[PDB]
């Protein structure tokens, strides 16, 4: 099975902690920058164990990985299978029909040589590791961008900026995971290079890493909640309800992590808080056609979208297995400042915040940039559906920044069309790869 002495812990399990900062760096020495790495970087890799240990969580937990350039900087030159990762994110964007005039101008080359995820519990500890960091590697690395993020307050911890709960679903790893009800199990090769079925060939030292897509996602939190008032359906209940049901119409799933599948017409904060019961689904329902039924989930919703369930064959009881090679493990967290006064006001964003979009898997192609293109951003994703035209993920779909033609979405009319603006923006980010914590201190540092 899976070696999680030599897993980084972000890949598998999470920072398990407040606040993090991804630390974008250039290598500018590569001797000495490797002398630290193997000296004072690689002994503090937190591993998948350290971080399952409830009595092993470090002080600051610490990751890290590197770009195709970071590689190339370190003087290796070995192929690690990934094309996608090779050319780097920036030369990918086409792919999700967006402009990099929206990037991050330093995401829109390839200049970032490797990021260092920092978590800790207050922003004080990571600072201070920031300064042992940069003092102990001197001009040896270049701080070139970083982005600050937190889980958000309250009884807002684990929701993201637009008010879900995110972080139920991930993929079951089959001899990992204890499967929950409705969870997908899949290769521990569909995450891990080089691990179960992995089919890639990779180096010898990549065995036990993963591919890291990194997005700077920003949320534009006060325009989302305005179009759901304005574009409401019809309907006896308040004007509220109608706005929060189009809401959770459009994720599928309500704000409690409740699925609308399972609950199409209102928020059951006890089913979204229960483990057991909130994944527990397929798409299928006794007496429904699942071509053509709409009424418990729009076959365009965010969710639907990006794991299809029984849209793409398999069991019509839980648990649906199909597409198990297109799993993604997710640990993003959002950043930025939570919705000001002004803006809730003007509902008009000013100030930025969003998801620091963080999606592990083995190989690229598979996974995030599949779910983007192939899925999210295809009009006629699922397919086989009637009508045939779901029209995009109204989350995430893309459409070189014109309004999202998204159907589905209005329970009385399936046929129905909304137009709706991006809430999400892209400003880019990198592919990057978590080595084994081995090979930090090993090949890296050779
Ligand atoms: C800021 C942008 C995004 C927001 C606000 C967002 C929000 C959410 C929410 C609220 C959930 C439901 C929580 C859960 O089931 O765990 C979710 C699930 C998910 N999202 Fe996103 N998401 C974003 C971007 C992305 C992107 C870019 C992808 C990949 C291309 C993605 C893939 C997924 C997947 C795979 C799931 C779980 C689906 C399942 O297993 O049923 N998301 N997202
Ligand atoms: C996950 O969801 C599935 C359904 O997709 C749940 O399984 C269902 O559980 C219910 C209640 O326990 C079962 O009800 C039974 O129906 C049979 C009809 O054959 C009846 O003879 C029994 O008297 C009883 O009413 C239902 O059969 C069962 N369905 C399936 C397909 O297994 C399951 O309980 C959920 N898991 C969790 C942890 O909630
Ligand atoms: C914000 O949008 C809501 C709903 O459309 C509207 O009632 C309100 O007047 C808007 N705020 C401003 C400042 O226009
Ligand atoms: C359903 O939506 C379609 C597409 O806009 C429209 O042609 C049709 O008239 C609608 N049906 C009803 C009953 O509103
Ligand atoms: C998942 As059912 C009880 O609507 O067939």
């Amino acid at each position: 099975s899976l070696n999680t002495d030599d897993i980084q812990g972000d890949i598998l399990v999470g920072m398990h902690k407040q606040k993090q900062l991804f630390y974008f760096f250039a290598i500018n020495d590569p001797a000495t920058f490797k002398t630290h790495l193997a000296s004072d970087i690689a002994p503090v890799v937190a591993s998948v164990t350290q971080l399952s240990n409830v009595a092993t969580q470090p002080l600051v937990a610490l990751n890290i990985a590197f770009s195709n350039t970071g590689l190339l900087a370190l003087g290796v030159t070995d192929n690690l299978g990934d094309s996608l990762f090779a050319n780097g994110q920036a030369k990918d964007a086409t792919s999700f029909k967006e402009s990099t005039s929206s990037w991050v101008p330093q995401f829109a080359g390839t200049g970032i040589h490797g990021v260092i995820i920092l978590a800790s519990d207050t922003t004080d500890l990571i600072d201070q590791q920031v300064a042992s960091i940069e003092s102990t590697f001197g001009s040896s690395i270049s701080k070139l961008y970083s982005l600050s993020a937190s889980i958000r307050p309250g009884n807002e911890a684990g929701h993201e900026m637009f008010g879900f709960l995110d972080g139920i679903a991930q993929p079951a790893i089959n001899g990992f995971n204890t499967p929950l009800p409705g969870q997908n199990i899949v290769d521990a090769g569909v995450i891990i290079t080089g691990a179960t079925n992995d089919p890639i060939t990779r180096p010898s030292w990549a065995v036990g890493g993963s591919f890291l897509a990194f997005r700077q996602l920003e949320q534009l939190v006060p325009e989302f909640n305005k179009y759901l008032l304005d574009n409401a359906p019809a309907g006896s209940g308040s004007l509220q309800a109608r706005a929060d049901l189009l809401g959770a119409r459009m994720v599928g799933r309500w704000k409690s992590g409740a699925p609308i599948d399972l609950t199409p017409t209102a928020d059951d904060p006890a089913l979204g808080a229960d483990a057991q019961r909130n994944n527990n689904f397929t798409y299928s329902h006794a007496g429904f056609d699942l071509g053509s039924d709409q009424s418990h989930c729009p076959f365009s919703a965010h969710i639907r979208k990006t794991r299809p369930r029984a849209d793409l064959g398999g069991s019509l009881t839980p648990p649906n297995l199909s597409a198990g090679a297109n799993s993604i493990m997710r640990s993003g967290i959002p950043y930025g400042p939570e919705v000001t006064s002004a803006e809730s006001a003007s509902n008009t964003t000013t100030q930025e915040r969003g998801l620091a979009f963080v999606a592990y898997q083995a190989q690229l192609s598979q996974g995030f940039h599949f779910l983007q293109q192939t899925w999210a951003d295809n009009a006629n994703f699922p397919p086989g559906k009637t009508p045939a035209t779901v029209g995009l993920d109204p989350i995430i779909g893309q459409n070189n920044g014109q309004p999202r033609v998204v159907n589905g979405l209005l329970p009385s009319n399936s046929s129905a069309s909304l137009s709706i603006p991006q809430f999400v923006v892209s400003h880019g980010g990198e592919y990057f790869f978590s080595p084994p914590i081995s090979a930090i201190g090993g090949r890296l540092s050779a």
